[PDB]
């Protein structure tokens, strides 16, 4: 019997996550289950509401799957909040499969009200300046930088910007009403903002830990899935799970590549840091995370076995 899921999510449709990964993934899903599973996909929004509310929907049955970042609603997903500390990431290959084993694990509660098909991030995110370049944290100083979770504004404010939080759609406009002068981002959302062309000065690190990553969630509604029929659940799940965290980790670490070479060829400086500089940034990271650990606790966690058992799962998978 066919079934007709409902999509939706925040970022226009030639965005990689609809165009590059929900796209392909619901046309596996058709192919498997010989045209009965169809999945409908309503990028930017178009079923109503803001960014933060797919989880909301999703968890309530407005819509059957959402793509999204969890920190768009803040403290709802406490544990994921331990990926996003300064210097956490290695590849998002790497990095995503830690997190869907982590989520598996430890961090299942955060989720529990959720049919998980993956949780993963993005490769490490960058420095975007509309035409300073930022050579150390001094840099940033007087900066009002645009982060996309509270975690990741905290880090900007460590490093002596001024933070500002908001959903990605919203950065070109700010950028243009002077609200921000720059934000941190992956380059492969950037095109699709046309935030490349805005800023024009861009700062990575050097060494095997990148910036900071924001951890995606990808869930179904559990009460359709539980309403599948256990043929139609096993498409579902010989499409979810680590293997998918491992291959959407791996996609973004390639989206990576033709987003940069759209912002050089239009014109961007890209400066990696090393040496003092670096040194400087994750001193400073360090403290936040002693900071995110007072308040893991604080919120009934045990904060530092969490940020070891990431640690820990990020080297396992960093092959
Ligand atoms: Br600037
Ligand atoms: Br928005
Ligand atoms: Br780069």
């Amino acid at each position: 019997m066919e079934v007709v899921l409902k999509f939706h999510s925040f970022p226009p449709m030639p965005a990689n996550s609809n165009a590059k990964f929900v796209k392909p993934w619901s046309e596996k899903v058709l192919a498997e289950s010989n045209g009965e599973i169809k999945v409908e996909i309503y990028p930017a929004m178009q079923l109503g509401g803001k960014p933060p509310q797919l989880v909301d929907q999703v968890r309530d049955g407005v819509v059957d799957i959402v793509w999204t970042v969890a920190g768009y609603t803040p403290g709802r997903f406490p544990h994921l909040e331990a990926f996003e500390l300064p210097f956490m990431p290695a590849s998002a290959e790497a990095t995503s499969q830690a997190l869907q084993e982590y989520v598996d694990t430890v961090a299942a509660s955060d989720l529990k009200d959720y049919k998980v098909l993956a949780v993963f991030c993005h490769a490490p995110g960058k420095i975007h300046t509309k035409e300073k370049v930022i050579k150390s944290a001094a840099d940033l100083n007087g900066m009002k930088m645009r982060g996309p979770t509270r975690v990741i504004t905290k880090m900007l404010e460590g490093l002596g910007a001024t933070p500002v939080g908001m959903p990605v759609p919203a950065v070109a406009g700010a950028l243009s009403k002077g609200v921000i002068d720059g934000m941190v981002v992956p380059w492969e959302i950037m095109p699709s903002f046309k935030l490349h062309e805005l800023t024009k000065a861009h700062t990575t690190v050097s060494g095997s830990r990148g910036l900071y990553t924001t951890p995606f969630l990808f869930l179904m509604n559990k009460a359709k899935y539980e309403s599948l029929s256990d043929e139609h659940k096993k498409v579902i799940d010989n499409n979810a799970g680590l293997a998918l965290a491992k291959l959407a980790g791996q996609l973004w670490d390639g989206f990576e590549v033709p987003a940069r070479k759209l912002a050089l060829d239009a014109g961007g400086t890209i400066h990696s840091l090393s040496g003092g500089p670096l040194a400087e940034m994750k001193a400073a990271g360090e403290g936040l995370e002693k900071d995110w650990i007072k308040s893991a606790n604080d919120r009934g966690l045990d904060g530092a076995m969490l940020v070891k058992t990431a640690k820990d799962l990020i080297s396992k998978y960093d092959k």
